[PDB]
């Protein structure tokens, strides 16, 4: 029953084709949320959980990172597209900024109450648009590998921060998610990590199966657990 | 509205002096949740918390485990009277375990459907209770120094556990943390890590004050979050 619509922003270097989900039934400004998706890029996982934030009560973009509704499926093919953003943090930035811009853009959109979210790669696009200081009243990250921090960006990020992660995640490993909580901690961010034991990377795709690669697998517990925390730092901040 | 009552219980060594609270609105047998205090004794803050797992619908049993009821107040007396126990980890799981049979010969208590939390030394407290292999259904520990592991007890935790963390508590720093995470990752737990940056110990009492010493405060949104998090988990294992 939700509304969902294609949605083209961007400034023509490539557009990007993006899915806007809303209640059509529920009126007045809302909260709105990113959605961030998986490295491949923006594919069925990343709308359907715009669908269910819709179905929340929020206005929800799921975003494209990288131009024309692009979806790899090859890490050959992927390769050089992902490497580009991982040195390019500004061009990186500049692509999540695009889609916040495009919410930002929805009439039912509250301006002052705005999140996202982020799967593997959108998680840490979700960390990076933060860090740019955009304000977003809270993000959350599920199974990302988290970028290291920057000394350009301190005391930028102004929201909340819940990082999801599998204990057992090789994209994410303990030396560098410690120098992440660090830089949050030396800037007071309000920042939760919720780790899984027994959880790897890509735990809420189900289309992480046995044929995937050791250390890539879905989890149930976690998948649900992650989005009850999320549910929940949003009625927080929602309020 | 909540039934509540004392209870004694224990099976010689000593006797101890608990409180037992349910909604007695409720019929039929019903989960049942051990609640192990502050080491400084059972308080009101402890019988408070039995009271909403009773609104949760639970029958709750709030545990003494110093004997008589006793709380102290000096730490040249408690603290002996604590490390008394972390030295003879047998005593201090018959202590537990005392509770639990007194929990388990209610007759509304589902047997098959028993948890326990714990806040500081009750924290730990669970964790040894589970580890004896107690059939705990899950466990929620709240700003908890949990004890090392013993090889003995491989195995031994059949139910879940959740694990509510200030990360700048200096009664459990991270290496001995580790450690504990080790033990449950290496049997296949199912284990949760919910870490709060910028909380330390005492996090759920509102008596954590100013007028504390460093390392001990009171943190609202952490007490929330980690009360939702254990209702969420209980609803799992419950259902």
């Amino acid at each position: 029953a939700m509304r969902k619509q294609k949605i083209e922003y961007g400034n023509g270097p490539t557009q990007f084709h993006g899915w806007l989900i809303r209640d059509d039934s529920l009126d007045g400004v809302r909260p709105g949320v990113l959605v961030f998706p998986e490295a491949y890029g923006l594919n069925e996982h990343a709308i359907e959980r715009a669908e269910r934030l819709a179905q929340l009560g929020y206005v929800a973009l799921a975003a494209d990172m990288h131009g024309g509704g692009v979806v790899y499926s090859d890490t050959a093919t992927l390769g050089p597209a992902i490497r580009s953003l991982f040195g390019d943090r500004a061009e990186w930035r500049a692509r999540a900024q695009a889609a916040l811009d495009a919410l930002l853009a929805q009439p039912q959109v509250d301006r002052d109450r705005v999140a996202a979210i982020g799967f593997c790669f959108g998680g840490a696009t979700c960390l990076e648009l933060a860090r740019s200081g955009a304000p977003l009243s809270a993000l959350v990250t599920f199974h990302a590998g988290l970028q290291p921090p920057l000394e350009a960006d301190a005391g930028r990020i102004t929201g909340k921060v819940l990082i999801c992660h599998g204990a057992e995640d090789p994209l994410m490993k303990p030396e560098a998610l410690n120098a992440v909580l660090a830089e949050l901690s030396r800037d007071r961010v309000d920042w939760q990590l919720l780790s899984f034991g027994g959880v790897a990377h890509s735990f809420t795709n189900p289309d992480a199966d046995a044929r995937g690669a050791p250390g890539f697998a879905y989890n149930a517990n976690a998948d649900r657990r992650s989005w009850a925390a999320m549910q929940g730092l949003f009625a927080e901040v929602f309020a």
